[PDB]
Order: C-alpha cells, then sequence, then structure tokens
C-alpha cells in the first residue's frame, strides 16, 4: 500500500516530464545524448502500457489507474516525431505486440480455463488501441500484401466471425456473457481503426450462410449484424458514399439484410444526432 502507492506516483511523474517539460522544444537531443543509456524508461513505459498491473495499476484504483494511459499516449505522440523514434520501435513491435501471435491468440476464447485463458489478448488490444490514440500503430504493425492490413482482415474472420458461432460442429451455439460480447466488440472496434476493410465487411454482413442449432435456422451474416450492431453501424456511418454504394448497387437477394442495416444506420445516426448535426442529412441524401 504505502511503498506501491508512493512508487506509483513517482514512475508516472518521471514519465510525465519526458513529454511535458522536455520534448516540446525546438531541440532536446542535448539531453537525449546524456540519457542515451535509456532503455529503462522505455521498458517501464511498455510494461506500464501492456501489463499495467506490473507497476502501480496493481492497486486496482479507478481514478488514478484509468488516467495513467493518457500519459503513455501523449508520450508516444511526443516521440512519434522525435528523431529518437526507432528506440521505441525496437521494443513495442518486438516484444508486447509481435505479428503472428495475435492469430495464435484465437485458440482459446470464453473457455473453461477462466483464471488464465484469454486476458493475454485483452492486454494486447488495450495497449494497441492506446497506440492508435498515439498514431504509431500503422508502423507498430508492418504492411501486408493488399491495401487491408492482412493481420487485421484475418483477425476479423479468425478471432470472431469463425469463433462466434460453432456451425461446423453443431454443438449448441452459445448465449453470450457480456464479457465475451464486449471483448468481441473491442476486437471488432480495433479492426475498424485500420483502412481498406469496408469492401470485405459487406460480404460478412450479406453472407447467405444460415446457422443450424434449439433446432430452427437463421442467417449467420444477419446474426453477426444483429449481435455486433453498434461496431458495424458507426463504421458504415463514417464512410457514407462508398458504404451506401455497396448497400444499394452491389447488394443482391438483399431484402432480409439491407432492410435491417438501412434502418439500423438511420436509428444509430438519429441516436448520435445530438452531436451529429450533419451526418443524418448526408446519409439521407446518399440513399
Amino acid at each position: 500500500e504505502r511503498y506501491n502507492y508512493s512508487k506509483c506516483t513517482v514512475v508516472v511523474r518521471i514519465m510525465e516530464f519526458t513529454t511535458t517539460l522536455l520534448n516540446t522544444s525546438p531541440e532536446g537531443w542535448k539531453l537525449l545524448k546524456k540519457d542515451l543509456c535509456n532503455t529503462h524508461l522505455m521498458r517501464v513505459l511498455v510494461q506500464t502500457l501492456c501489463e499495467p498491473a506490473s507497476i502501480g495499476f496493481n492497486i486496482g484504483d479507478v481514478q488514478v489507474m484509468a488516467h495513467l494511459p493518457d500519459v503513455c499516449v501523449n508520450l508516444m505522440k511526443a516521440l512519434k516525431m522525435s528523431p529518437y523514434k526507432d528506440i521505441l520501435e525496437t521494443h513495442l513491435r518486438e516484444k508486447i505486440t509481435a505479428q503472428s501471435i495475435e492469430e495464435l491468440c484465437a485458440v482459446n476464447l470464453y473457455g473453461p480455463d477462466a483464471q488464465v485463458d484469454r486476458s493475454r489478448l485483452a492486454a494486447v488490444v488495450s495497449a494497441c488501441k492506446q497506440l492508435h490514440r498515439a498514431g504509431l500503430l500503422h508502423n507498430i504493425l508492418p504492411s501486408q500484401s493488399t491495401d487491408l492490413h492482412h493481420s487485421v482482415g484475418t483477425e476479423l474472420l479468425s478471432l470472431v466471425y469463425k469463433g462466434i458461432a460453432p456451425g461446423d460442429e453443431r454443438q449448441c451455439l452459445p448465449s453470450l456473457d457480456l464479457s465475451c460480447k464486449q471483448l468481441a466488440s473491442g476486437l471488432l472496434e480495433l479492426a475498424f481503426a485500420f483502412g481498406g476493410l469496408c469492401e470485405r465487411l459487406v460480404s460478412l454482413l450479406l453472407n447467405p450462410a444460415v446457422l443450424s442449432t434449439s433446432v430452427i435456422h437463421f442467417s449467420h451474416g444477419e446474426y453477426f449484424y444483429s449481435l455486433f450492431s453498434e461496431t458495424i453501424n458507426t463504421e458504415l456511418l463514417k464512410n457514407l458514399d462508398l458504404a451506401v454504394l455497396e448497400l444499394m448497387q452491389s447488394s443482391v437477394d438483399n431484402t432480409k439484410m439491407v432492410s435491417a442495416v438501412l434502418n439500423g444506420m438511420l436509428d444509430q445516426s438519429f441516436r448520435e444526432r445530438a452531436n451529429q448535426k450533419h451526418q443524418g442529412l448526408k446519409l439521407a441524401t446518399t440513399i
């Protein structure tokens, strides 16, 4: 309690200066020479980011331990355009967030082994979403064979669209704990932090495949839509022209699906219209 709370405030206060007094200057390398010894901030920073319970967030206390990320975020944005950039990139992308391990994290979701099962990717997504706040994410993942980041296009299908519904084995399909609902929704949310995903997403919304079950059948593409509705709708509502184009010209046998998402789009825009003064009139014009 005493030593942990005292060190919690100190390590956060060192991290704070490296942004707030230091890097927001016409030059700082007359100091970044003198501390070229520094892996020690960078390992503490990355462990703070990806497993905060390793230092200070062990205390579980919501006001302090939910603000701690914003220090890490703005320090990454400060070093994004420091000439020091490479030395964070030789840690983050190398240790806490290697490429293929995110596909290996698909082997156990919502399992019996609840003490240890799957918190390891909850760590990963909390870190890499905070890296999107900082903008480093598009380099902390390397680019792949097509305009969509293949690791993102593939986690969409492999960590959730395959894993959500046991239609291959037909052992009964699960009603979802808010834990696996919200977690899947966060993996989806992360996927739409990236570019190029729109033209694939339609084929998973308008999927003609029907689930089999207590014995009755219903659409897999519509099930995914009607379950994950919010995380889909905003990511059709940010990008109205090309989204409505695929929803009206590319859509086929569409009635049992386009009906739902065209209503959904209007409902969720109307829900946000309190801030979104413009976006409903854009949507209306485009349909």
